[PDB]
């Protein structure tokens, strides 16, 4: 009944995975700790297994880890970043498969998952380069006889727990970040995309083997809270990355903190979209629709408020249900297939308690509300209108496809409004009015990590810094000087004389 | 009784001070709470008095500081920076006055006190360029027809807690760089060094109200734990830069951490030089001597940890004894004084303690130990030979004039030595060996903040970032690009077409 | 009789003018050359007089400007960068007797006199935090046991000569920026603006000598193309900063070009605004009354070239042609004079032939036209309409009040237009459109050097680099990194193993 | 049977692409209505193969042609532009070996060398990929309210890179793949008697491009000499022309653009010391000596022509560097762990024994080589003369020959001096322990060259730097750093939103 026996599967032979697959990777392979069946969202079907880590694997991968630094660490960073080219083209010779997997254990749809790992592949290609410019300024000593430099180190072992919906892409931007920068990694993925996991590790350890290096300098341990809180708590690891929920990160953090170790925190988002009386709506419907439904609504970047003109806010919403009524729904992997399932059938139960708090609130159901009468986690994309914009459950975040719509008038109210929530990770407005455009990006614009124009919430590209502020957290991935996060700076004087 | 109602401390008054002072400073100067008196350290009489915060004063304080910031971050950057160019003549108007307070209620040597406030002076001047300069990329995007931009904005309210230690320049390092970025500030003092902190604000204030600017862009809020546990847990402060104990330090990050707000932590230091057989001897005892008994031994960046290669050790340690023979002890601001008194009667105990913890622990006294016999808080400053480097009071901050000194031989377990305390602040090696020092400011070299060879612990200026790692918190302030953890990143995609 | 001579100029005095002046300096004040008078453009009555340098007085300096070198280039960047923050303090206290000597002898008004030793003032406020900042990175090396480090050091002896048209402030950006690079300067200014360069060396001067510093660190050389000549020709000379015509510039590119030395070219320019149909007029006219008559015309980013769209090109023409006859002009000291003289009578015989060049191209002349009937060299700022875009009058640069106006229709051929011209200094678009104006900053807008939107061509401030491309030469001044023109790049491996 | 792409152990040159008879002008089309060329194998002076140059008629066609794919290419995101060289990066990869190969066969170089330049364009192709994603300018705060201020860069156009033959590929390289992220189009005149090499790198890119439907015009090839390369100088449709060669040559290119008003990159001559104070670890001065010295038959330049010795060691130096220049393996340079191969030219072994006998004039003594080898092909021995003043005429004298003039020196200060005399100011390099030393060296009073070095010899340098000199050797830098800036025109842009 494993999906992975089925002729129709074989193809994730060629990730090399079986029935039961080893969740440890230190350099050897293995797993003490529980075995994990993962399901296929889009008919909750078993696809494989994973046998997780114990305590005593994770002892053991941390100390092996750490045993890897002292050879990693002694590597030049351009020969570092040698192996993280390896690395992209490994990625690439997988990508289709790769990527078929993501669409299958995930349920995003296939030109994501193929999309999700070619990010990793460009930020590899990224990392390249970065490897022969990181470092500081050697600047002018006020003292006679002195040389003062700013050095950049590894800060050692880099810790990395990922979320379910990204299950490729936020490992590999810090992945590749934290090796050039001369850090090991210890990943522990999201437990229901444990095959991910283990498939991209073993891509990476068949790369770090053929090039004689130690293999825990990208180590997996595969778990859930238990091996994410020992992370947490453990001074041996010098950064945590933690890309999750604010609720959960916001632990992450506090433990972090209280052992004084370095905190790298992704979490929730609540992204608005600002449509302006002057905005083209032939580039807000479809861009609104994309941000709101895209990954059935399970982007940290997701559109979970739309904010329209007075003048305008019917038009588009008539407009938008028209949309929502064309998206095709299926399998995620199947062609021309634009809307798959949520992840969990715990995401079914949020989704429908949500709609049903928004009613409760006052809101009003436009378009969808229920599960869809099909195999697999389905439920219809869903739009509310009448909610005051500060309603409880617009203020929260719940991972489904509820787009909660309000209507404006001025410039000033609406763009407090993007603000007033707690969570800060994406904005963006529409409109042509250049002065309101560089408004927004001043200090009485947005306050989000991302803060962008005439393209949706869900738009970034690999060489900007990706993060956001408030309960997002603070941390920032992938491009500008984001690699400082993974490195310990020294103000270091010299006195030649 | 008051020294300030003697003849001979009339200077006092050119500073606006008076018998009893005001402690709150938002535009307008009052004070609700306790009435505190400050003293003399040198001769334990009291100074004159300040009127603290009350809860009602902080609130009043807190929200027209926000308002302020309305006004503040709408003024641009260069024109912010005019105004720090002029807070930086007006201290130089008042440095030899300032120096004196300084020196008086905090009970460092005059030129000390003055140095304190000519940092202030420097980091201001430095700041006025800089509020040119502050900014991001513009970032080719891969997107046809649109812009990537990374922009720069302020975090709004910006907490700054201060040390005992240094009263003017770690507020002057913060308030610079904080009101270049577009923040208003609010400082919250030592208590012990109140009067400064009202002098201080005078100066700024004056030079604001010149300027017809709101007072609350650098407001004042005197008091101690109460006010400064409230900034720690107000979400009205958006940064909180706090210098201090680690111990009260971690409280602090964990209260800012839960509230998802942002911390500047800069905390306890346990700093070793370390003198190499081939190390300049006649370099290494002054250096050694400054960075151990300076400022009675209360820097942060003091010398805690001497490490000396066994074929040298005693003659270091003989001419270091020597050295210290002739310190010139007396009122710290009167003429070729080099050694006042600690700042406290409680840390005359915990020195007393920290020298009697020694020899519980095996270490042997070969010079001071004692406290002096004279008014004040005089102590010797005291070298303890015959600890092991892990002995438990070695491995703690005793902010006092105490100096471990240990024997090694080779490289390697000396730099594991400087690395295994939990502090990381400050770091210095004496050597003439080219690969040594560059080994020392590499990975497998210094773990600290401050990386410096053949210049003593105490060594660093504005043009680099101040700060340390691990149980010293992280946080940096100064130079480099200190000034974007003032600030908030946004990366910002404009579609243009 | 000299107006030096007279009471009512005895403020010349409080610059230490006399009747005849030293126009060399370097450590010593003489001038063995020809004695030249210099004269007020208002009502060409004689000033003062100047000693001019002989062949001699050139060698003497720069011999000791080199041997000054030796000393200056050992001063720590930062120390060389408090120098030019007391450069900066002298030039304030001097400032309305300075820009009053700008106004007297160059000939602008009062308020450009003074915002002129302003931008002095302003430059040496940047460059003193820039003193700590100069520098380039520690790079990551590909070799095991190496460092690579860029190190950026003086070129040495840095000669500047300028033109007539900002005596004070070219002067004084590149002294700032050479400075603090460690480099000593030597100045010849325009042969008609003597007494100002006199003026601004007699400043300089007082602060080296105060300072116990080599005076020749900041020579001068008054004289004309003669001195200007041996400095374009003298290996000695290591970089020479040179703004002026392009014409001359050509000539001094080649000579140092010829003996392998650097030049940094800041010549001609051309330079156009363009006004689209959705500009806002009330924003247009003023702002291209300002850019094309202010100064009279003879700033080199002074608008000589006004593209307005068909639909709006008479209004525009008719607005500008009421402002033009609402100018108020006479004595530039006069208060509420906003149009002065052209600095001499050559420039009034070169407007002359302009505008009767214009009509034999079959141009109209709808505004001005003529020489003014008083004392001076006064012309009438003149509007011309009715040539062709490429008509080779309104090719050239004719340093006086003419603004050629053409018609157009479309963005791209305009935006060629822009671009046709030998020069490539300033250029300014007044537009809303979001798209035009990001096309307008990219690879097909404009080809200048400074690109503006919605302010006119000379819009321009001292944190940016300032220059132009094409024939304008090529040179940077004044922000970002153009400090870079002023020191010398090394690539530094050192093998520490 | 004469040409040696016509002899059966050559075959491997038509895994390049290369035929008896080669189109030299690349422009989308192939072409050359020019004079044909016959490059010759310095080991052996046989004819490899022939390559037909650009007429001026295939030159206007070609400029016109670059000129036109500029308006796309400058169109295409950097990003893209960069995806475009890392594939560069991967079609060098796979022709390494033989592209290697033929670089030790018309140029002279050892085997590991010729390879070497090969992934030295793979690698700054690599390091181009992550450029592209970075290059632009600060957003600065402006002091107006309601103005943006804004530094952009954007491509100069058409960059013409006109190459020496000494390093055929890596210079090229260096440049096209910096010019390329940056919005450039290229178009490269390689040196005449590398013309295989150009023909055999610009077939692979053509490739590339061709194959992303892509204009061939975006990277040109115009083969020729002295004719194409003033043109190249004079034109003013060549935006910046980045200019490797001779100084001689460079002065008056670099005064034929700056007549015109056009950009140019200048890398010319050097004439690189070594200085070795009395605290050098000497196992370290002698290998680094020999090898800067002899390495590339003393063609580099980068290689180490002066090398002064402190007094006390100089005797032991030159002994240990006599003993060391006699085990060198000589060979045909395309055979794996052959060290030395001949010079380039018949015209540089004539040279070499003119300065040989100008030493001798000038008070010299070789004390090691000074004569032709008595073999095929133009080998010399490397030679090592001492007993010359500092200040004597040949040792100032660029000559391209190893030919190593060895003085003594005593005290630092003279010795930077001495250093820095020459007109040249490329590369220089100190061997000692002293950090004081070591730190005066990289200052105000040190080393005035473009490249500084300690404990490596001259020919020191990796993609990540700037690459360069001073002085006569012309100003301008490629590859790392913020070298790109060189490749694009700054705008500084005041935005008035309000
Ligand atoms: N790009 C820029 O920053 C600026 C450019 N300019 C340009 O300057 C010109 C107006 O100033 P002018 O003083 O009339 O220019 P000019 O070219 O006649 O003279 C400029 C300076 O060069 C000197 N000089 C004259 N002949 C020389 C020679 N053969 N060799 C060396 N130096 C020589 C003069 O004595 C003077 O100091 C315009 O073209 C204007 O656009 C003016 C200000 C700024
Ligand atoms: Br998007
Ligand atoms: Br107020
Ligand atoms: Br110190
Ligand atoms: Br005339
Ligand atoms: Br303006
Ligand atoms: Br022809
Ligand atoms: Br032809
Ligand atoms: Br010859
Ligand atoms: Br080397
Ligand atoms: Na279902
Ligand atoms: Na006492
Ligand atoms: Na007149
Ligand atoms: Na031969």
């Amino acid at each position: 009944t494993l999906l992975i026996n089925q002729p129709q599967y074989a193809w994730l032979k060629e990730l090399g995975l079986r029935e039961e697959n080893e969740g440890v990777y230190n350099g050897s392979w293995g797993g003490r700790g529980e075995v994990i069946t993962t399901y296929c969202p889009a008919n909750n079907e078993p696809i494989a297994r994973v046998r997780q880590a114990s305590v005593a694997d994770y002892e053991e991968t941390v100390k092996k880890a750490r045993e890897a630094w002292k050879i990693w660490a002694d590597i030049p960073a351009p020969k570092r970043g040698e192996i993280v080219r390896q690395i992209g083209d490994a990625l690439r010779e997988k990508i289709q498969v790769l990527g078929s997997l993501v669409s299958l254990e995930m349920g995003k749809i296939l030109v994501e998952g193929v999309g999700e790992v070619q990010e990793y592949v460009d930020i590899c290609d990224y990392a390249v380069g970065l490897s022969r410019m990181i470092g500081g300024p050697i600047l002018p000593s006020e003292r006679s006889g002195h040389a003062l430099i700013e050095q950049w180190n590894p800060v050692g072992l880099v810790g990395i727990i990922t979320a379910f919906n990204f299950p490729v892409a936020v490992y590999g931007w810090n992945n590749a970040i934290a090796m050039i920068c001369g850090n090991v990694c210890l990943w522990k993925g999201a437990p229901t995309t444990s095959l991910i996991s283990v498939a991209v590790t073993k891509i990476i350890a068949k790369v770090l083997e053929d090039n004689k290096l130690p293999g825990a300098i990208c180590s997996l341990t595969c778990g859930g809270a238990d091996i994410g809180t020992a992370m947490a708590k453990d001074e041996r690891v010098n950064l945590l990355s933690f890309t999750g929920s604010t609720q959960v990160g916001k632990q992450v953090g506090l433990m972090v903190q209280e052992r004084f170790g370095r905190s790298l925190l992704e979490l929730g988002g609540n992204n608005a979209i600002i449509a302006f009386e002057d905005a083209d709506l032939s580039l807000v419907v479809p861009s609104a629709l994309f941000a709101a439904v895209g990954t059935a609504g399970q982007r940290c970047t997701t559109a979970r408020r739309l904010f329209i003109h007075e003048s305008i806010h019917d038009e588009v919403v008539n407009r938008l249900k028209k949309a929502y009524a064309q998206i095709r729904v299926g399998n995620p992997w199947d062609p021309n297939v634009l809307y798959g399932p949520l992840h969990t059938k715990q995401a079914v139960s949020m989704f429908l308690g949500a709609v049903e708090e928004a009613k409760k609130e006052g809101g009003t159901v436009v378009y969808g509300g229920k599960v869809m009468d099909r195999p697999g986690n389905y439920v219809e994309p869903t739009i509310v209108t009448g909610l005051g914009h500060d309603a409880s459950i617009a203020h929260t975040e719940t991972f489904a496809p509820i787009l909660y719509v309000f209507k404006f008038q001025n410039e000033e109210e609406v763009f407090a409004w993007n603000n007033e929530v707690k969570q800060g990770l994406s904005s963006s407005i529409f409109t042509k009015d250049l002065g309101r455009i560089f408004r927004w990006l001043g200090p009485k614009g947005s306050d989000c990590g991302i803060v962008n124009v005439n393209i949706p919430t869900s738009g970034a590209e690999i060489g900007g810094a990706f993060g956001g502020e408030k309960h997002t957290g603070g941390g920032r991935e992938s491009g500008s000087d984001a690699w400082k996060q993974y490195m310990r700076r020294s103000t270091c004087t010299i006195n030649y004389s």
